[PDB]
């Protein structure tokens, strides 16, 4: 009875799945997230349905922001919740680290300068987006390469908002970034300020060194990037300043 | 150190999965990493805890064809790494958008090729799950996203974080039934998989398990699936309903 044709199974995790579909009335591309309840223990945490409704709430707080997927529809069949979101076209930032990173040992500085400009675009777009989210009273809590969409026109977007929370809440909980240890004792907009600094270095470091080097090496990492990329040098300095503020 | 990360595959609950190559032997490997306190869940488990648990399950299942081997595991500071063998092939869920939508006024030869293919894949999933139970552990996340179809059409399973000993839930297509335990949890998932291989995606998500017999009827009208196959699935899925 649905007006949506589900055409692809993208992901499933913890009672929640993500599918690509089609509005049959308009042909419009959509994304479907759905959740099923789990009667369980408190130690089990929030179930898929509870986390689905929080994400919908957060996306409704952020409606109208360019870079935040719109909520098109929501319904329940029995206790099966469905959340219909607009589909952000483009590629996630983590898929650029496959090819666009091996900037080989000795490459053409034409491509080096082009990449530095490109990376600074992406961080600036992600920062503007994060700023607009803070203006609604929301702190994204999960900023990293796997959540950042790079659209065909080079503008950016963020995919998963299940981890976002109101800014007024004061929570010592810090989610870790793929590259550096979670910073001890941070809340409010400072959590995103930290992830953005991590992203400023990650955009230039090769994947292997990303996972291996810890946050005490940030100063070394900034100086190393400066010698190999034409970055305005205080830009990298300020990232290492933010990552090592404790 | 002895690995070169080539691609960033996924990051969830403070844990990253990366594709890599052993710099010595040149072999393809999968890198999983976790930092302490990261991904702290309501039950006190962090990403290191889950990674330690996944290695334990993989070690108890060593030697089973279809369970990725544990190649390496080490720490770099407080940073834990788990190096697994790369399963070649495609995840079963990527076929559900490519192989079986065109089989809507369809070509009967292709309908038959797909049917024999799906019964082979499901039978291989059955044997893998049987060998795993024999080793005393129950898979818990058996569904199309966890099954790899290798080049030779043999199957493997991919994520063993959810695995647990038989001593001590929801499926993409249907709700988990109340109070099933032991190896019976895995056989419910296998039953759901039987109908899932033959249903269109929208009917999978929309139809609940009260309609199992109806969906089994619908499947036999499009596919040459033996009826006992579909009825064992419908019966197992409804075994505790009015
Ligand atoms: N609202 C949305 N628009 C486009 N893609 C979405 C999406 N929500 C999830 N995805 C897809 O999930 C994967 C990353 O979690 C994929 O990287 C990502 O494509
Ligand atoms: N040993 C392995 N061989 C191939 N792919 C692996 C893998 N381990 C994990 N993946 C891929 O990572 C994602 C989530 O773990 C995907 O679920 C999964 O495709």
């Amino acid at each position: 009875g649905l007006p949506y044709r589900i055409e692809a199974a993208l992901h499933f995790s913890n009672g929640g799945g993500v599918y690509a579909g089609i509005d049959t009335r308009t042909g419009a591309q959509v994304v479907l997230k759905e959740a099923r309840p789990h009667a369980g223990l408190a130690a089990d945490g929030a179930d898929a349905v509870t986390r689905l409704r929080h994400e919908r709430d957060m996306l409704q707080r952020l409606a109208g922001i360019d870079g935040v997927p719109a909520v098109l529809d929501h319904f329940t069949l029995g206790e099966h919740h469905f959340l219909v979101l607009e589909r952000i076209e483009g590629r996630a930032l983590n898929t650029f680290f496959a090819e666009r990173h091996p900037l080989d040992p000795e490459p053409d500085p034409g491509k080096i300068a082009d990449y530095t400009a490109w990376a600074l675009r992406v961080h600036a777009g992600v920062e503007r987006l994060i700023d607009a989210i803070h203006a609604r009273g929301i702190v994204y809590n999960d900023l990293h390469m796997f959540n950042i969409m790079v659209r065909p026109d080079e503008t950016v977007a963020l995919i998963d908002f299940e981890a976002a929370a109101p800014l007024a809440e004061r929570s010592r909980q810090t989610l870790a970034n793929p590259a550096f240890q979670a910073p001890p004792g941070r809340y409010g907009a400072d959590v995103d300020r930290y992830s953005l600094a991590c992203l400023r270095l990650a955009l230039f470091l090769p994947l292997t060194t990303l996972l291996v080097q810890d946050r005490h090496k940030a100063w070394e990492l900034a100086e190393a990037i400066a010698e190999h990329f034409p970055v305005p040098r205080g830009f990298l300095r300020e990232a290492a300043r933010e990552i090592t503020r404790d």
